[PDB]
């Protein structure tokens, strides 16, 4: 029968599961304040009315970032490091990690958030790329993410020196193929024996599919405001949905988890610097 | 001791070598007459004139393409299917596989002429795709390859039935990674008991390094105008260097084979349809 949210504590508890890994999106970027671009409300999303997008999802493709890199450009200066901090949802992936239990951490996001927590780029992949690195779009040649800063701050489309080409960040737009490192699901889904799903809608591939991709015996925990995806429509008998605020989910496991206290406190440290 | 040619003739006809893999570049397509764009002298040249590229390779870079689709789209009107033929370089490929003789054909090239001279598609892989499909730039809609030829022959870039979006021949451009086929090498390379390297330069990873992914023991026949890449300058004692025009090189090994008759054969019947 059915396992419950409280049961899957008490499994971390009794340790016996060991090997977790989690798989995040939007939905546990939005308490640190991260404005849907596609949503009214935001400064962002003015800004973005401007350029009278045919549709917001274009800022994510090639055909249209090489008629227009602005659009795409006032996003990165939104989201480039230093401007939004991780929220609880991230620190208690880190404490995650800092108490032995994080197979791996996939992220859709690219606000960089799990790395401003603290979690090691080892543990983690970032499926739909980062701002921490770019490239050039003619001659291929890389640069670190804070060689294109100024740039992107002064809201000028940044440019190679060797060739003068439109030096892109290494974000993966549409039909692009996701970056080497996702091929760790390979090994690190059949090894899993947790499976922790937060915030997220399930509806990019080949991601979504990846909740398929754990042993039968394996729980799939899902924190999100929704039933969705593959959980929804193939439900396994070891799957648990807490469904909710993404936040209120995970400050309820923490709770059943015994680790408030530690919580609390490596986060005071932690978001210290504001 | 350096081994000769002979001596790897030898060796195949002795069956001590049963697994060979074939990597194969530009060189092997000359003698069907298929034209350096690079080179003054053919049509191609001409009419790629009226462009004015910047410099050649701009034909396969995406920020080029997207300013302006027709440098490439001519290209492909020259190198569409059915317009050239294979040469004896390939039916001896295509003999080398019915005799059971081939794991795998690795090609650089994009003209189409080995799967034309019948090689099986699960034998081949084609390092930097292939004009037999194509994906919408904008919604990434597959399309085989015929759909958009009325456009390509009529010189009018084909655009998508659905989004408007330019339709895009499956081709590697610069920049962009090989396809997933790709992957093969992985186990195809340790498995080799002999590489054979045809008409190439080895200027174009990751291709190039593949040389080295063979078992040390594994005698690597080079039948190319000169010596280069990796074997030019990481010689192994079991390499093998038939300098000089591919074509002569290949009819050389085609005869210590003992294959002449039969291969003369196959390539009437199957050159036939001219
Ligand atoms: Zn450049
Ligand atoms: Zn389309």
């Amino acid at each position: 029968g059915k396992l419950s949210l409280q049961d899957v504590a008490e499994l971390i508890r009794a340790r016996a599961c060991q090997r977790v890994v989690v798989m995040v999106g939007a939905g546990i970027s939005t308490p640190s304040g991260i404005p849907d671009f596609r949503s009214p409300g935001s400064g962002l999303y003015s800004n973005l009315q401007q350029y009278d997008l045919p549709y917001p999802e274009a800022i994510f493709e090639l055909p249209f970032f090489f008629h227009n890199p602005k659009p795409f450009f006032t996003l990165a200066k939104e989201l480039y490091p230093g401007n939004y901090k991780p929220n609880v949802t991230h620190y208690f992936l880190r404490l995650l990690h800092d108490k032995g239990l994080l197979l791996r951490l996939y992220t859709q996001n690219i606000d960089g958030l799990e790395r401003v927590s603290g979690i090691p780029a080892s543990k983690l992949v970032e499926a739909h790329g980062t701002f921490a690195s770019a490239t050039c779009t003619v001659c291929q040649r890389p640069f670190p993410g804070e060689d294109i800063r100024a740039d992107v701050m002064a809201d000028r489309v940044p440019r190679c020196p060797v060739c003068t080409g439109v030096v892109k960040p290494d974000i993966v737009f549409f039909g692009e193929p996701l970056p080497q490192r996702f091929l760790l699901h390979v090994v690190d889904f059949p090894m899993a024996d947790l499976l922790l799903i937060l915030g997220t809608s399930l509806e990019v591939e080949p991601f979504a599919s990846l909740t398929e991709a754990v042993r039968s015996s394996v729980p799939r925990l899902l924190i999100n405001r929704d039933l969705v995806g593959p959980l929804a429509w193939h439900p396994r008998s070891r799957d648990v949905a807490q469904l909710g605020d993404v936040v209120h989910g995970v400050e309820s496991l923490v709770e059943l988890l015994g680790w408030t206290e530690e919580m609390r406190d490596l986060v005071q440290r932690e978001t210290g610097k504001l």
